[PDB]
């Protein structure tokens, strides 16, 4: 492994442990471990 480590992901997230090349696509992406908007009483 010359020059690094084989591939550049700076960026990884740690609901799923999904990896991106952008710090933008994770963020939109951890979107997907999100959706709190209904009034959730129980
Ligand atoms: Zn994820």
């Amino acid at each position: 492994g010359s020059s690094g480590s084989s591939g550049e992901n700076p960026y990884e997230c740690s609901e799923c442990g999904k990896a991106f090349n952008r710090k933008d696509q994770l963020i939109s992406h951890q979107r997907t471990h999100a959706g709190e908007s209904g009034p959730s009483s129980g």
